[PDB]
């Protein structure tokens, strides 16, 4: 097993997958790790598992009908992943904790979204389809363009969207295009 936390780069108190070499901290994966359970298999493993049962699944799909999937067992597990494949880059610590909004010449958004939320949403089984999911994700790197504006940290926003967007397209099977 690895020494350090897949998703924060980090010792500390970690369980290690029975599976695969990976070790996590309680909260980093996601579900957070399970009370008993022996043997255990992490995120990762149990998302290959799903592929290697149905090999079919990794063929193209398109993104609206991948949207109104129902969150079923499968699709709500993917969305974890999806969720931690974020968590992963350092630059999310700029969109985990609730944000505030004073900068002279923007106003704050109409509906603020932080990854900590989404995380809590997930948990609380609060999405009833992929979209509910993929919205309130999109929007947490929307509201950051508009606010900071031409301020160079507009980047940020820019670079942790292009990490979900990537890893959506994986995970979900979307057909790649030109
Ligand atoms: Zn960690
Ligand atoms: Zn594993
Ligand atoms: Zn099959």
């Amino acid at each position: 097993n690895s020494n350090i936390c897949e998703v924060c780069n980090k010792w500390g108190r970690l369980f290690c997958c029975d599976t695969c070499p990976r070790s996590f901290h309680e909260h980093c994966h996601i579900p957070s790790v399970e009370a008993n359970k022996n043997p255990w298999s992490c995120i990762f493993c149990r998302i290959k598992t799903i592929q290697e049962r149905c090999p079919e699944s990794q063929s193209g799909h398109q993104e609206s009908e991948v949207l109104m999937r129902q969150m079923l067992p499968e699709e709500q597990l993917k969305c974890e992943f999806l969720l931690l494949k974020v968590y992963c880059d350092s630059k999310s610590c700029f969109f985990a904790s609730e944000p505030y909004y004073n900068r002279e010449g923007s106003q704050g958004p109409q509906k603020p979204m932080w990854l900590n939320k989404v995380k809590t949403s997930l948990n609380e089984q609060m999405y009833t389809r992929v979209e509910g999911f993929v919205q309130d994700m999109r929007l947490i790197f929307h509201n950051h363009k508009e606010f900071y504006r031409e301020d160079k940290f507009t980047r940020l926003g820019i670079q942790v969207q292009d990490i979900f967007e990537k890893n959506f397209r994986n995970i979900f099977a979307i057909q790649e295009t030109s």
